[PDB]
């Protein structure tokens, strides 16, 4: 597809502007066009391993879905940085249901360890992401520990192909219920904190559930789909992470690694 090859290129060129690492994926799911770079390497995934989690509870409720509406008398203790919505209401608790919300559209720390600990532990969102088929995921850490992004470290990674296929598989395929699936894409359609990065890069027209990470190192990510008006849906994974430690995170990398895909498509 020459398309492709010239969005691949592109995407090389956009890489030589900075001192990191660009990973990406996009998807046309109709057609299997598939636009990629450094698909098959390891990149830290920071929040956006939030998408995996609230899936794995979304699939541990599908057989007693009223699972979502227990309460959760979570404690001041619990609570860390970057928890907006968990540490306003500390006084009543919340919804398991309120947790994943919180967590996918306000990217709230405190409510994903309360759900990784309502699962198991971790190694449960690992077990669920091997369960659909993705067996280069690995969450290793709870928050905010996972966001170390350190060079040469596995912990707390994945690739843009494994989460290519995942995120298609999730919002768009059936590794979930019709109605799991539907509540996944309704948050991440919600998202309140991508407004500078997939959403910026694509048409006035296109639809977007997505959900940022932002870690150490620079890290700036953003995963998700695209719906456009007519046409089938576009996978979008973007990851970015930098060399220099003190590196600041940016939004316009993957807003411009997104635009060229969208061009590919269009």
């Amino acid at each position: 597809m020459k398309n492709v090859a010239a969005a691949e290129r592109q995407l090389r060129e956009l890489e030589s502007t900075f001192d990191g690492r660009l990973g990406f994926v996009a998807l046309d799911t109709a057609t299997g066009a598939r636009i990629a770079h450094r698909g098959d390497e390891r990149f830290p995934f920071c929040s956006t391993s939030k998408m995996m989690l609230c899936a794995a509870v979304l699939a541990r409720s599908a057989g007693e879905p009223a699972l979502l509406q227990r309460r959760i008398a979570y404690a001041k203790g619990d609570l860390i940085r970057y928890s907006p919505i968990t540490e306003q209401h500390v006084g009543a608790g919340m919804s398991v249901a309120e947790l994943c919300a919180a967590t996918l559209q306000y990217s709230d720390n405190t409510a994903a360890n309360l759900l990784i600990a309502l699962l198991g532990g971790p190694q449960t969102v690992t077990a669920y992401a091997r369960s659909i088929g993705d067996a280069t995921f690995r969450l290793d850490r709870r928050e905010p520990e996972l966001n170390t992004a350190l060079p040469g470290d596995e912990r707390d990674t994945t690739t843009p192909a494994a989460m290519a296929a995942s995120v298609h598989r999730l919002l768009v395929g059936d590794a979930l219920g019709a109605a799991q699936r539907a509540q996944l894409n309704a948050w991440m359609l919600g998202n309140k904190t991508g407004d500078a990065r997939i959403r910026a890069g694509v048409p006035a027209d296109w639809r977007v559930a997505d959900k940022t990470g932002t870690g150490d190192y620079g890290t700036a990510n953003d995963i998700g789909v695209a719906y456009p008006p007519n046409r089938a849906p576009i996978v979008f994974i973007v990851y970015t992470t930098m060399r220099n430690p003190n590196a600041q995170a940016r939004d316009d990398v993957i807003a411009s690694a997104t635009r060229i895909a969208a061009r590919a498509f269009a």
